[PDB]
């Protein structure tokens, strides 16, 4: 109910295509490597060390609308950062994996030319960050596992967000 039409009904219909390929590769993680269950990869979770990214409530305001994307697209970054990582996974995986990150972003340019409109704070000076380590095939499909499911979460989450914001 704040953000411009061009801008909602783009960014839901974003969203969902994100989380259809996310089943995608969910689903072919599981039929291909019996990867079924991110909850039975806890202790595996545990040894990647990966800082899933926070979404927090927002009010529907002049003054902190910006600050409200700025989360979802630093969320996304991150998510974008872990999906490069997996390198793929495997060749079966590959082009699912590929395009789920052009999806991704996709959603994230969209994000940010409207967080420039509703007027940000510029980003600092980039710097390279670090990543998870996958120390086998087998650690990144249960990898790719844990963070689809947290991924597909995030934009549950961001859906909700962006239908409060809209």
């Amino acid at each position: 109910s704040s953000l411009p039409q061009s801008f909602l009904l783009k960014s839901l219909e974003q969203v969902r295509k994100i989380q259809g390929d996310g089943a995608a590769l969910q689903e072919k993680l599981c039929a291909t490597y019996k990867l079924c269950h991110p909850e039975e990869l806890v202790l595996l979770g545990h040894s990647l060390g990966i800082p899933w990214a926070p979404l927090s409530s927002c009010p529907s305001q002049a003054l902190q609308l910006a600050g409200c994307l700025s989360q979802l697209h630093s969320g996304l970054f991150l998510y974008q950062g872990l999906l490069q990582a997996l390198e793929g996974i495997s060749p079966e995986l590959g082009p699912t994996l590929d395009t789920l990150q052009l999806d991704v972003a996709d959603f994230a340019t969209t994000i940010w030319q409207q967080m420039e409109e509703l007027g940000m704070a510029p980003a600092l000076q980039p710097t390279q960050g670090a990543m998870p380590a996958f120390a086998s095939a087998f650690q990144r499909r249960a990898g790719g596992v844990l963070v689809a499911s947290h991924l597909q979460s995030f934009l549950e989450v961001s859906y909700r967000v962006l239908r409060h914001l809209g």
